[PDB]
């Protein structure tokens, strides 16, 4: 339902999301090529992928993930990585909104999410800017897991506009803001945000429309199961903010459904 090389982009940017949680490649030397154990990312490998900035425990809300450089595909890649532990951060999130009027005229964000962007958005827009002007047929992507790929969304729609396109690849994140801040993130220039959702995960679904939460359009939808191999039938495509028939279904949700985007995924060590 999707073309084969947006199948091979969403799997790429899973693999990148995925790097982000390997301690190692979190306070690595700049230079260095970016590995994961256990086969968690090994398109990543495959391409020369060295780092070019890694951050542990940064600002406000621990911030870690890491910068890189591919010169195989042309690209610099930040990558956020999610919670190291998801199913405690599950449980304790609070669905608490924020005034983000620096974003976007009537926009509200989640206080955690948008601090935490806040706290580390200065040093890493300096960070990703660096490498454009040093690479400038290099393309800006953004991406992430869980958390992370909701911080991605955040900064890629604080640092647009500025003489950089910046596409984000978000798996599993939970909605951001309110509706008028999905809207935003609906028609945002200056790069193409993919938001990746799985079955019938949990995280999409949180925190609850009930709380003045809305989600952007589209929405990529992956229907293949747990532990199941994708393929590019598998990834629906959903119009239209808030909508309903991917994950945002009234069925029981599932933490496993989350882990599982393309492959293993916040598993690293």
């Amino acid at each position: 339902e999707v073309s084969q090389d947006l199948f091979n982009q969403f799997n790429l940017f899973a693999q990148y999301s995925a790097a982000a949680y390997c301690g190692k490649n979190n306070d690595a030397p700049a230079g260095t090529n970016i590995t994961c154990t256990g086969n968690a990312c090994p398109e990543v490998e495959k391409a020369d992928a060295t780092f070019l900035y890694s951050f542990e425990d940064s600002g406000v809300g621990d911030v870690t993930g890491f910068l890189a450089l591919d010169n195989t595909n042309k690209l610099i890649v930040l990558s956020f990585r999610g919670s190291r532990s998801i199913e405690n951060w599950i449980g304790n999130l609070n669905f608490d909104l924020k005034e983000i009027n620096d974003i976007c005229s009537g926009c509200r964000g989640h206080d955690g999410f948008t601090s935490s962007w806040r706290s580390v958005a200065d040093t890493l827009r300096q960070k990703v800017e660096d490498a454009v002007r040093e690479h400038p047929d290099y393309r800006v992507v953004f991406t992430g897991h869980s958390l992370g790929g909701a911080l991605a969304t955040v900064a890629g729609a604080d640092l647009r506009g500025n003489g950089y396109d910046i596409d984000v690849f978000s798996y599993g994140a939970p909605r951001v803001g309110n509706r008028a801040f999905a809207e935003f993130l609906t028609v945002q220039t200056g790069g193409t945000l993919y938001r990746i959702t799985h079955t019938n995960d949990i995280v999409p679904r949180l925190p609850p429309r009930e709380f003045g939460y809305s989600h952007s359009s589209p929405e990529y939808w992956i229907k293949s199961g747990t532990l199941v191999p994708v393929t590019r039938n598998d990834i629906v495509k959903i119009e239209g903010i808030d909508a309903t028939g991917g994950n945002n279904q009234p069925n029981i949700p599932d933490i496993p459904a989350h882990l599982w985007y393309f492959g293993l995924i916040g598993t690293c060590l």
